[PDB]
């Protein structure tokens, strides 16, 4: 069964490698890998190489020499006297470093996330190519859209390689969830970009929870990442962003803890009331108001035919939760969520969905989805009908 996820895996990098040939690249990846190798110098390969496998060359845990040198060029080389104590033994892996166990000065004990040495400069070479590709396709692929790419992956790289970046999300959150009662945010006790430091909190991570938690484990922290999803941003105008269960844990004291926050959100202007609205007006099936609601909103295209079956299936996975007052989040139930109304024999529509979301719109949607998969995950019941009422605008009953 090890063999099936990576299969899955597989299978879903391959979609979305035919994704992008369809929708951006304007050819099969196999077609622009030939011109990308005949319009780019070959003089640029070597490099590209020599710039990759000193990430390579300390694959497994960084032996104490090298973590102590990374901790050299972040904090110093007297940066043992910022600590009371230092575990040379990693704890966990992250991305493109490991974490540490330690004490800080003021007897506080922190995770240590040091980044691998070698992860900037083979992470901003590939960057390099990949610009260099997106090139190619522009300038050499008819058709080819690659409107937004690059900025993206200067985004994302640097989003990696930062830590200062995701050190700053964290402290707005920890900041505003400062004695809360149901979250804990630790606070960031130093921050470098390859170097950074915050306070240690330990309880059982949400993927123990999904794989062998209790009932009460499983409802319990699926609540609490619901009210996050909906608190965040009413709160701090942030939202977390795009979920994954390690991101989170369940606390003795039973809050959630939250470690994570490279994916937070700007949402200014809160949660937009035409989402609230939305599911409000289409529980009711108030279709001579959904529909206008949704065209201004952006939901559907403007100026078509919508099919009404068509909208209920659209908005069915967010309607039925909140339906009932305690809803059990199931794969069952989600897997009934992709079987589709409209068989395609039956009747050839181009769909009202809008494929071109508001970003207003698109943000929140994205991070709801994951977070609903993420409670399927856990099998969790959770009164999200109470927590839509009281956190997301237009929701309630407007009296
Ligand atoms: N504040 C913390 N307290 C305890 N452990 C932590 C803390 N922050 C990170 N960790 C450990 O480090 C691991 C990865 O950290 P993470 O923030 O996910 O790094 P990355 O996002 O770069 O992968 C986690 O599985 C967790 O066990």
């Amino acid at each position: 069964d090890e063999v099936t996820a990576e299969l899955m895996e597989k299978a879903a990098n391959q979609l979305f490698t035919v994704l992008g040939e369809l929708k951006g690249g304007a050819m099969k990846v196999g077609q622009a890998l030939s011109v990308m190798e005949a319009a780019i110098p070959d003089e640029f390969g070597e490099p590209y190489r020599e710039a990759l496998t000193k990430l390579q060359k300390d694959a497994p845990p960084l032996p104490a020499s090298k973590v102590h040198r990374v901790l050299d060029g972040q904090l110093g080389t007297k940066w043992r006297e910022r600590f009371s104590s230092f575990n040379d033994t990693p704890v966990a892996s992250a991305s493109i470093g490991q974490v540490h166990k330690a004490i800080w000065s003021d007897g506080r004990e922190v995770a240590v996330k040091i980044q691998y040495p070698g992860a900037d400069e083979a992470l901003r070479a590939d960057l390099k190519t990949m610009q260099r590709m997106v090139g190619v396709l522009k300038q050499l692929s008819p058709g080819a859209d690659v409107q937004g790419v690059v900025d993206e992956l200067v985004e994302r790289t640097e989003m990696e390689l930062d830590y200062r970046l995701e050190a700053a999300n964290q402290r707005a959150f920890a900041k505003a969830y400062h004695d809360h009662p149901r979250f804990q945010v630790p606070h960031v006790v130093a921050s470098a970009p390859k170097v950074v430091i915050q306070e240690w909190i330990e309880g059982v991570p949400m993927a123990e929870i999904i794989r062998h938690g209790t009932t009460e484990q499983r409802d319990l922290i699926g609540t609490l990442l619901a009210e996050l999803t909906f608190d965040a941003p009413r709160r701090l105008g942030l939202m977390h962003g795009d979920a994954h269960p390690g991101n989170f844990m369940l606390l003795p004291d039973g809050r959630m803890g939250i470690i994570d926050f490279g994916a937070v959100a700007p949402m200014p202007g809160g949660f937009p009331i035409e989402l609230g609205m939305t599911i409000r007006l289409a529980r009711e099936k108030n279709y001579d108001l959904l529909l206008p609601t949704m065209e201004k909103a952006g939901l559907i295209q403007r100026g078509r035919q919508v099919s009404v079956r068509e909208i209920d299936e659209m908005l069915r996975q967010y309607v039925e939760p909140i339906q009932v007052e305690v809803f059990h989040y199931t794969r069952k139930w989600l897997q009934k969520m992709t079987v589709s109304q409209i068989d395609r024999s039956v009747a050839q529509i181009r769909t009202a969905r809008q494929m071109d979301l508001p970003a207003k719109l698109a943000i929140p949607m994205r991070v709801i989805a994951s977070v609903g998969a993420i409670l399927c995950q856990l099998d969790a019941h959770v009164p999200i009908k109470a927590l839509s009422e009281e956190l997301i605008p237009g929701f309630a009953e407007p009296d």
